[PDB]
């Protein structure tokens, strides 16, 4: 059959206002960024609940979490934006100020992909993030316990 | 300070067209459902790629995956929609036809939450889903391997 005509977004994805309300309430940290400076363009309630430091969308990510410039993150995002090669991480240990209580260590699982405009050029990136800090800490505590029982 | 006025969605979440584009391309299976019949209202490329059986949004989920009526799923969704109590699952083993190749077993991690309208009443639910079938099968194969090495 002939190649499919342009996507009918309303039918295939959902109406824009509905999709925004659902995105806002998806029970996972979701983030969309745009342009070569990785400006926040979409963030949901989960994101803002875990990291309430972001005011309105629009800022380059580096201005919100500058310490991550020492931890490969913006170099990584650049690569995705430039080459289109997606990336993921399992339990990446990162240190920055997430909620205004001070710099701290958190662990993250994530997947990041590029986003293309109609002509095929990359306009930004988006990610799912899982804050696994408490789960890593629980695993560590459980290991400490079995270590202690086995030693005594 | 006074209570905050109504959310400025454009500034807090993102512009509706932008947010829909980002939702569509989030590297995770995302699904929003509306009303007491759990009608699909938002689905992304990841969802449609893993389960290409859905045509346009709008159908009750039960019509697409009817077998799951034998596997607690619609009773679970009803509970979330009725009571507002969110639910999650780790490696739930479910059998239905996901891609038109026939009924098969898949394993899922998920989180499902309700979605409220302005007056506080629940208008639907939404979920993140992680298809963990291949990871469960890999774990099983690795266990079978250590079992066999230890037995010989
Ligand atoms: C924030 C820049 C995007 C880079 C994505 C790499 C994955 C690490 C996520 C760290 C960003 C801040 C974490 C936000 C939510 C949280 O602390 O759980
Ligand atoms: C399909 C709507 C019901 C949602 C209820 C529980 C979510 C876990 C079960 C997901 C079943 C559909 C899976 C589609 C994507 C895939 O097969 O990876």
């Amino acid at each position: 059959g002939a190649m499919a005509a342009e996507m009918d977004w309303d039918k295939t994805v959902g109406a824009a206002e509905d999709v925004r309300r659902i995105f806002e309430h998806i029970p996972a940290i979701l983030v969309g960024l745009e342009g070569p400076d990785h400006r926040f363009v979409a963030v949901n309630a989960a994101y803002r609940g875990f990291s309430p430091l972001l005011d309105t969308v629009g800022q380059p990510a580096r201005e919100v979490y500058p310490e991550l410039e020492g931890q490969q993150i913006y170099e990584m995002l650049d690569r995705v934006y430039q080459t289109g090669e997606p990336q993921s991480g399992s339990e990446w240990r990162l240190q920055t100020d997430y909620d205004g209580s001070g710099v701290e260590e958190r662990y993250f699982d994530f997947v990041v992909t590029p986003r293309r405009r109609a002509d095929g050029s990359i306009e930004g990136v988006q990610l799912i993030v899982d804050d696994v800090t408490s789960r890593v800490r629980a695993r560590q505590a459980a290991e400490a316990r079995v270590e202690e029982l086995s030693e005594r």
